[PDB]
């Protein structure tokens, strides 16, 4: 019927009515439980009613639902929709579905702020030169020299028959992974396959281990093009410890906006497949994950080495000593070159707070446990301590196939 | 593809595909609409009894690699014939010791596991009162701890029979320390046992009033009320704990005992309820260094040594609370190292957990598991579980968790 959800440190209870709005499925059933997993794999009618309900949420958004700009605009769809088999959106529907989108995202932690998007429309985009140019904007303002600012920008909508426009890499900003002689890998390894892919449509490879990818672009049924970014426009910082001098010396850097773009956005049945959003980090994404993961930068050993650290037996706790001056060093250093980041403390004590705005608004908020709490010291949080039900709502963020 | 669920390791690249799942007879709380799998508690007449029964036989003649045999089949009809003629029926002491080990190794949030089939299983169904209950126990507390070098291990008490009353442990756990309410509102000791503190008291304990009070047992044979006893503290061992550099810990006076030993627990096999059947294994370090000691609702002694260490406290991003944890849990390693008492820090812990994972890959088509609660308190990421997806499902034999017996 309804769950019940407690939060097991304050003893306090909510039950999330907000759930039964989820028109989509998940990946579970009564049999099993498969929410630990990072990734899973539409007609006339089904277009209109998602449609119709799009255009509900908006009109009762703005007050003046049942009104009369409400039923007039729900025959503009129903016409248009009858007569191409698909709509469009107005540029207030679209801010006002795209934030919903990502208050929606389950897997979010910075939803606090859901509320402040700056939402740029891109859907007047001919050509992955002028997708370059948006993509340039987008960075210039989300930026803001290092006073980032929440943005999206959202490209032409796919349509039937004609090819999708995409932006191939997994974000605006990324280091290049060459996959060198021995097999090993110079660089970031997550990014192996597109670093090849840049070099490949003739890009001219680099040697270091934080060169910025070019990005590939791709407008309608024509091969993607290579764009390089403005030195300028890409900011980064230098990683630096408060106290251990001869941290600096690893040479260990990282871009400052976080800018997923390969991610479908999903509003009143319209998919957009290219619409980059980015907000800001959260220290433990690149000082825990980025850097210490193993299949990444991967580097603990090295930090803990320079740490003289007992790197013999794993009950020394090397690893987690190393993990959290690593993550110390990021906020350390974003903070000296006055850039936009928020530590997992903080962050989880504003989702924790999200989320009751959220059961005072809607009656319950879809989340990802296992993606909400940090890479380390889970419990030390209130998130780790918080049940959480997850659940599909639309507008959303949605997971789609590489362009390839 | 594989029709079956698909399990990725993003570390390794690597894939699995879980066909043991498919013998989940008892549903879960997810639905293809809502995913409640964060969440810690959500919620048999003799024709479902028979068909339970089967089950388990089943399960025990093939571990035995005898399914169709004579012996199976013939244990079969001798199985509905006492539940036929009585509504209920009894296991042979060796399907005991079989079901037992199922129950943990299907036992999803047991990052531990990889010992399931060294475990003692002591059989105690002849046990008839609650203070022979306490002799038991006492015998399990000594054998299990072993002076340091714990011993897996379990005691079974009677299953539940018609109309007569369960045999109950009404303590969490056969060790658990004082939750003494105060009156400003506080709590000295450990707030997550105030309820059972008091039950005890209600029940003639005499209290004390310190920080780590062992408290008393309260035992329940069938339809009697509880008997109050005491362990005799030479059984229980203690392990005081201090850091390897930072000399001032040991000022603290923090201390813990070295048997974890569940004891509400509801042991089901075959369809038999076993309310009473205490098992126990050894600590993963961070159950004590980071859930026990750092919760907030528990000792909650982080700010204290944040401050010992002369941490600034008063702003987030200088992950005092991620410093001081560190060392505490730290100080949990070492001091029972130091003292010789058997664990495990939560990185050999979930390595030992993958390779687990690995065999029941092999022996049975996966291995049901709760992402949540296999991933440690700390250092999440850094653990190889972290990054091998799961899934998670019911197999029974199996351990349940069963209302308070009040
Ligand atoms: C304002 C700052 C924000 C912070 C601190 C924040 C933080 C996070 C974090 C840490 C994650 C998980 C990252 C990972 O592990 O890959 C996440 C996921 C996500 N965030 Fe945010 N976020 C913010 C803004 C945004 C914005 C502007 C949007 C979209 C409009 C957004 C959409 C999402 C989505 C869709 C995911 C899930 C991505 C996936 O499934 O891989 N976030 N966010
Ligand atoms: C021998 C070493 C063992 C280790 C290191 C180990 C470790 C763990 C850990 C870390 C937990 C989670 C604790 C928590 O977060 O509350 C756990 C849960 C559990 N373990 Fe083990 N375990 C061991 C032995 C046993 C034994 C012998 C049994 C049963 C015969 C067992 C049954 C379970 C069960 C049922 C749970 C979950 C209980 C619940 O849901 O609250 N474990 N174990
Ligand atoms: N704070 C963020 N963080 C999102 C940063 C993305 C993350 N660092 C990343 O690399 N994402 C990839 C890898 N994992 C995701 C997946 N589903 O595989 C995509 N967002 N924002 O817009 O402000
Ligand atoms: N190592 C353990 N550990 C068991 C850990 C017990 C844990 N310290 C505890 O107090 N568990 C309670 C509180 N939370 C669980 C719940 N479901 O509410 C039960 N078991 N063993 O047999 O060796
Ligand atoms: C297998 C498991 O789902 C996977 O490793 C998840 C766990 N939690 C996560 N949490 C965040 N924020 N980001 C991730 O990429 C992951 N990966
Ligand atoms: C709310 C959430 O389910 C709860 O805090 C869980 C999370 N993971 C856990 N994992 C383990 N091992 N033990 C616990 O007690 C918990 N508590
Ligand atoms: C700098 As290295 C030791
Ligand atoms: C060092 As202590 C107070
Ligand atoms: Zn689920």
């Amino acid at each position: 019927k309804f769950p019940r959800v407690k939060n097991w440190e304050l003893g306090s209870i909510t039950y999330d009515t907000l759930c039964a709005q989820s028109q989509q499925d998940g990946p579970c059933t009564p049999r099993r439980c498969l929410g630990s997993l990072v990734l899973p794999r539409p007609p006339a009618e089904q277009l209109l009613s998602q449609a119709r309900d799009f255009i509900n949420q908006y009109y009762s958004s703005i007050k003046r639902s049942g009104s009369q700009a409400h039923e007039e605009r729900l025959q503009e769809v129903e016409a248009e929709v009858a007569s191409t088999g698909t709509y469009h959106l107005r540029e207030s529907e679209l801010v006002f579905g795209a934030k919903q989108a990502w208050r929606n995202a389950p897997r979010c932690v910075g939803r606090i702020q859901w509320g402040k998007l700056q939402v740029f429309d891109a859907r007047d985009c001919s050509s992955a030169q002028e997708m370059f140019t948006y993509i340039c904007n987008h960075i210039k303002y989300a930026t803001n020299r290092g006073n980032l600012r929440s943005a999206i920008t959202v490209f032409p909508q796919r349509a039937p028959g004609r090819g999708d426009f995409r932006i191939w890499n997994s974000q605006l900003v990324r280091y290049a992974g060459y996959r060198q002689q021995d097999g090993s890998v110079r660089g970031d390894p997550a990014n192996v396959e597109i670093t090849e892919l840049c070099i490949q449509h003739g890009w001219t490879p680099g040697n270091g281990r934080f060169d910025v990818l070019p990005l590939l672009l791709q407008a309608p049924d024509e091969a993607p093009e290579l764009f390089v970014l403005p030195p300028e426009l890409v900011l980064e910082v230098p990683l630096e410890h408060p106290t251990l001098e001869w941290f600096a010396a690893l040479g260990l850097r990282w871009y400052a906006l976080p800018a997923v773009s390969n991610m479908l956005l999903e509003i009143g049945g319209l998919e957009f497949s290219a619409a980059p959003f980015s907000g800001w980090y959260m220290s433990t994404e690149i000082g825990t994950r980025n850097l210490c993961d193993p299949h990444r930068y991967n580097i603990l050993e090295d930090v803990a080495v320079c740490m003289d650290l007992d790197t013999r037996t794993t009950s020394s706790l090397w690893k987690d000593k190393a993990a959290v001056e690593i993550n110390l060093a990021v906020l350390h250093s974003f903070q000296l070159a006055k850039v936009t980041i928020v530590d997992h403390h903080a962050a989880t004590v504003s989702f924790m707070k999200h989320l009751d705005n959220e059961q005072k608004a809607r009656g319950g908020c879809p989340a990802d446990w296992a993606w909400i709490v940090p890479p380390i010291s889970g419990s030390l949080t209130p998130v780790f301590h918080q049940e959480m039900v997850n659940y599909i709502l639309s507008p959303a963020f949605r997971y789609q196939p590489d362009p390839w």
